[PDB]
């Protein structure tokens, strides 16, 4: 049997509507010994709140089994280690696995929107673009807005590392040309704790 | 016992003629007590005998990695040729049979399109110079930049994104001096993909 532990979602992190979750993860858990027990440390002090996820067998004759502890944005932020221990029979010793934020000194992004080219007017839809450069680290969150709604048809780059040790990204959204004439303002809106307030929102039209 | 991998050739390397295009087969965990590793190849089927095994590499967990290459010929793999490794060895029960090709698909043109620095970011030493990939398929391609006859190589590029049309875009950034740009320095992207004339595209971008 195996153990994989995951961090929260970034913008979980961010929003005071969101609950950010880590999530310890066992494969290959035999059809004999189902009975895993989790143990959860937040800075080597146990805690009791996780909750087990319903088994799911897998075709190879054996159970994945999850546990999922909701934590606290600021704990998660301030950068305290989540420690998951993983007891089961077929386990000669416990597993343990351990998560914490990235390390480093949080770095800044810059948000630049650019137009669509005008090569690119030969088009019924044209791209415009957002490029989030210079931060630090790569959780983020990136969404395009227009009058007050979120636009469904954009796509993201992952984070690319610079040279610098900061990452950046592109964000394309992609609109029907009449729009982008008819001078709509279009926004995207970063989310990133090296922000200040953790947002920015930047803003193009024609 | 061993394990196989088949890795593809370069984009660039089936791109252009003057390149060599090659197929790798690689054979980790063998055995200090059974080195020997054979190769067989196959090309839609048939066995060619041009394979080259490199020098034997020793792992650190006391084992051996083993790495055959085969030289391809570049219309064969735009073509969409099955590539075959076989991998014989005395500690594996049966040879292990690995299988690459081309992504399967109408290839689909790259546009190309360069986007100035924001006057924003106008602020700082630097600048970013943008080049928008959009709309190709499958996803090998390769990107550089050029300024006066001469290799710029302070850019990276984003990996591939399928798009929602089930495309493929990137885009490459190139970091230069803002006094370079506002001499009016001419730079160019230039792409490289099957579905291009000539296999290639240079656009420009300058103040």
């Amino acid at each position: 049997p195996s153990v994989f532990l995951f961090p929260p979602k970034p913008k979980d992190t961010l929003m005071i509507s969101r609950t950010p979750e880590v999530t310890c993860v066992v494969v290959d858990v035999s059809h004999e010994d189902p009975e895993v027990k989790f143990n959860w440390y937040v800075d080597g002090v146990e805690v009791h709140n996780a909750k087990t996820k319903p088994r799911e067998e897998q075709y190879n004759s054996t159970y994945r089994v999850v546990s999922v502890l909701t934590v606290l944005h600021q704990d998660w932020l301030n950068g305290k280690e989540y420690k998951c221990k993983v007891s089961n029979k077929a386990l000669p010793a416990p597993i343990e696995k351990t998560i914490s934020k990235a390390k480093g000194q949080p770095r800044e992004p810059q948000v630049y929107t650019l137009p669509p080219s005008r090569e690119e007017m030969t088009k019924n839809q044209v791209s415009l673009t957002c490029l989030v450069k210079g931060f630090y680290p790569s959780d983020i969150a990136v969404e395009w807005e227009s009058n007050g709604q979120p636009e469904n048809n954009y796509k993201t780059t992952p984070p690319v590392l610079d040279s610098d040790g900061s990452f950046f990204l592109y964000s394309k959204l992609t609109v029907d040309k009449s729009r982008w004439q008819q001078g709509n303002v279009f926004s995207c809106s970063v989310m990133h704790e090296a922000l200040h307030n953790h947002y920015t929102q930047k803003s193009l039209s024609l």
